[PDB]
DNA sequence: ATGTGAGT
DNA sequence: CAAACTCACAT
């Protein structure tokens, strides 16, 4: 499926429009849910009325489906795609920190392009100015090779700080991807657990260190548990400077760390299959904890975890290398 | 204290 | 994966 892709693409495009251009949250979700229930449907849809049988597909989407099936297009959508305001809003919204709200306010004031934004930084917050500054860099893919260099700096700086620190770079990179959008590091320390006294300094000290060595270059945000900023590989002497990259560093309690590393290594299909097989065996898995599931169905109290291996063991699956976590 | 916003 | 959850900024 496959089957009804044209209709689902149609609705995903209507959703985006309602979220990013109207600011009608309920219509956005209405379209998301409709696109989802349709993508699950086993038959090639032939009428709006057939789709209307599906929960979440109502009168109005049935009408649109009818037009789409008849002509292969949707007038509403062709108008949206020709609309400059909509195009501009979607463009601005590609700057990190700029979402639909700021986007409206900016296009309303005639600010629509990168050049335009760079002439109106007084209109932007810190996050958004960082996003404009590295707009091009942040849109480049990161090759595995640089990801690997980056991974070493943080893993090394972290070790030399405190050998008890555990730091892991996750996402598709961890599954062996050839390129990456950004770097998502999960961090923990054995004297930081869920039953303990909350220690921001654990994160802050490694952020500060990565700033000392001039690896972290800008901060988008930094709280007690979550850091989001910008990094840059060092360039030798003069010559060509590396592009600035997005990096997040998240501090997780030690007793929830590996569910974290698992959840955030993906893939989504692999997670879905994993947390669904876990149901079959009688356990619920989220990003934090794996818990058993009683006869009633509702149950809790987390099981002790100290590796990804453990989680696999609980649900009676052989361990799967991150390389093999496609599905 | 609360609400809006943004990103993951 | 949507939803939840962090954090920034305002008032
Ligand atoms: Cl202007
Ligand atoms: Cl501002
Ligand atoms: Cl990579
Ligand atoms: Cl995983
Ligand atoms: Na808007
Ligand atoms: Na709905
Ligand atoms: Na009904
Ligand atoms: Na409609
Ligand atoms: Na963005
Ligand atoms: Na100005
Ligand atoms: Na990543
Ligand atoms: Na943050």
């Amino acid at each position: 499926e496959t089957l009804n892709g044209g209709i689902t693409d149609m609705l995903v495009e209507l959703a985006n429009f309602e979220k990013n251009v109207s600011q009608a949250i309920h219509k956005y979700n209405a379209y998301r849910k409709a696109a989802s229930v349709i993508a699950k449907y086993p038959h090639k849809i032939k009428s709006g009325a057939e789709a209307k049988k599906l929960p979440g597909v109502g009168t109005k989407i049935a009408e649109k489906i009818d037009e789409f099936l008849a002509t292969g297009k949707l007038r509403k959508l062709e108008k949206i795609r020709q609309d400059d305001t909509s195009s501009s809003i979607n463009f601005l919204t590609r700057v990190t920190g700029i979402g639909p709200s700021a986007a409206r306010k900016l296009v309303d004031e005639g600010i629509k392009t990168l050049e335009d934004l760079r002439k109106n930084e007084d209109k932007l917050n810190h996050h958004q100015r960082i996003g404009l500054k590295y707009f091009e860099d942040f849109e480049k893919r990161i090759p595995r090779e640089e990801m690997l260099q980056m991974q070493d700096i943080v893993l090394n700086e972290v070790k030399k700080l405190d050998p008890e620190y555990i730091a892991t770079v996750c996402g598709s990179f961890r599954r062996g991807a050839e390129s990456s959008g950004d770097m998502d590091v999960l961090l923990t320390h054995p004297n930081f657990t869920s039953e303990s006294s909350k220690q921001p300094k654990l994160l802050h000290r490694v952020v500060e260190q990565l700033q000392k060595v001039r690896f972290i270059t800008d901060t988008l945000s930094k709280g007690e548990t979550k850091f989001m900023g910008v990094c840059q590989l060092p360039s030798e002497n003069d010559e060509n400077e590396y592009p600035h990259r997005r990096i997040d560093i998240r501090l997780i309690p030690k007793d929830q760390y590996y569910c974290g590393v698992l959840y955030f290594t993906g893939s989504d299909i692999f997670n879905k299959n994993m947390r669904a097989h876990a149901l079959e065996k009688g356990f619920t898995i989220n990003e934090y904890t794996i818990r058993p599931l009683g006869v009633t169905g509702v149950a809790g109290e987390p099981l002790p975890v100290d590796s990804e291996q453990d989680i696999f063991d609980y649900i009676q699956w052989r361990y799967r290398e991150p390389k093999d976590r496609s599905e």
